[PDB]
C-alpha cells in the first residue's frame, strides 16, 4: 500500500523514464532495498539493490523505451504497465513487447517487479 | 504450467474472444476447478465454478472486448495482455495476468485496473 493510483500511475511512468535515459542508479533507487526482480518472468528471482544494479547495468549498460498503453493501477500499492524497449543487438535494431507489474511498499518503493515477455514478442 | 508460450498466447487471446461474444459457459469452462480471480486485483479472490461463472454472468450477462497489444508469455505457463472493455457507455482498460496449470485452464486470473482506467 501506500502509493495510490495515481501514484503509481506516476512511479511506473518515471520507471520507463528511467530506462529510457538509462539512469541506473536512479533506477535502482526506485527499488526497495531487498526487492526482487523476476525478467522474464519464470526466471530466478534477483535479490537486492546490488544484484538489480548488476542486472541493469548489464541490460542498459543504446536503448528507448516508452509505454504503449496506459498504467492499469491498483488500490493496494500495485500495478501493471505495456511498453516497448528497443535494443540495438548485434548492430542491427530490435523490439521487444513486455508488461511489467509492480507492487510498492509503504514508503513508496518498489518490492517486487515481474516482466512478462518471451521470444514470441521480440522482433525487428 | 505445461502451455508452451505460443499456447499461452492462443489460450489468452481465445478468453478475450469469448468475452467478447460473451459466452459465460466458454468462458466458465476455460477455468480449473481451484481457479481463483481477481478483479480488480487488490479485491478479495473468488473461486468455485458457480462463483465465477456468477462473476460473468454479471459482468457480461451488450459488453465488448479487444486485445490493445500483444499478449505477453512465458515459458512456466504465465502470461499477461493489455486490453479495453467496452461496456455501460464507456470504456476499460485493463491488464489481465493468467497462470495456467498443466491442463492448459486457468489456475489464476487477476485483472489490473481502477478508476482512473474508466473512460465516459
Amino acid at each position: 500500500n501506500l502509493p495510490t493510483a495515481q501514484e503509481v500511475q506516476g512511479l511506473m511512468a518515471r520507471y520507463i523514464e528511467l530506462v529510457d535515459v538509462g539512469d541506473i542508479e536512479a533506477i535502482v533507487q526506485m527499488f526497495a532495498d531487498d526487492a526482487t526482480v523476476e525478467d522474464p518472468f519464470g526466471q530466478p528471482p534477483i535479490h537486492g539493490r546490488e544484484q538489480i544494479a548488476a542486472f541493469y547495468r548489464q541490460g542498459l549498460g543504446k536503448v528507448r523505451a516508452c509505454l504503449t498503453g496506459p498504467v492499469r493501477a491498483s488500490h493496494n500499492g500495485c500495478g501493471a504497465m505495456p511498453f516497448r524497449v528497443e535494443m540495438v543487438w548485434n548492430g542491427q535494431p530490435c523490439a521487444l513487447d513486455v508488461i511489467l507489474v509492480m507492487r510498492f511498499d509503504e514508503h513508496g518503493r518498489i518490492q517486487t517487479m515481474q516482466a512478462y515477455w518471451s521470444e514470441v514478442n521480440l522482433s525487428v
